[PDB]
């Protein structure tokens, strides 16, 4: 188990477009394409998303609104998604040290939850945040409970909040 694997549960890999939880047009392994309530916008942003890895330098790769995916594809967009979610927690002076007193489980959990909801909305938790610092996984885990991110993804914010309070990977076992 590791942060990878995490994310591929949680998220699951599709390699065809597909909705997230608030209905949003997505692919690969949780990547978001747009929020416009058209497929047609998704192909769009999917076509420009794809091709502009390896756009410019060298000759064509395809241009057509097919609207599936490579699985390397899927993971390169993955790769970039999760380098993104830990660079907004380097970077947010909020997540920053709270993660920097984690230990390696939980730190997924952190980058997990970012990759989720992105940096502010995960900065936001100011209580759960500061007794992760202070080690109390309980408490913190008692009070990420009663937010409205476990309400509306239970199922992933138990697996979640159960890597924050045990340390373990049972959740995802």
């Amino acid at each position: 188990m590791n942060i990878f694997e995490m994310l591929r549960i949680d998220e699951g890999l599709r390699l065809k477009i597909y909705k997230d939880t608030e209905g949003y047009y997505t692919i690969g392994i949780g990547h978001l394409l747009t929020k416009s309530p058209s497929l047609n916008a998704a192909k769009s942003e999917l076509d420009k998303a794809i091709n502009a890895a390896k756009s410019e330098l060298d000759k064509a790769i395809g241009g057509g609104g097919g609207g599936v995916i490579t699985k390397d594809e899927a993971e390169k967009l993955f790769n970039q998604d999760v380098d993104a979610a830990v660079r907004g927690i380097l970077r947010n002076a909020k997540l920053k040290p709270v993660y920097d007193s984690l230990d390696a489980v939980r730190r997924a959990a952190l980058i997990n939850m970012v990759f989720q909801m992105g940096e502010t909305g995960v900065a936001g938790f100011t209580n759960s945040l500061r007794m992760l610092q202070q080690k109390r996984w309980d408490e913190a885990a008692v009070n990420l409970a009663k937010s409205r991110w476990y309400n509306q993804t239970p199922n992933r914010a138990k697996r979640v909040i159960t890597t924050f309070r045990t340390g373990t990977w049972d959740a995802y076992k």
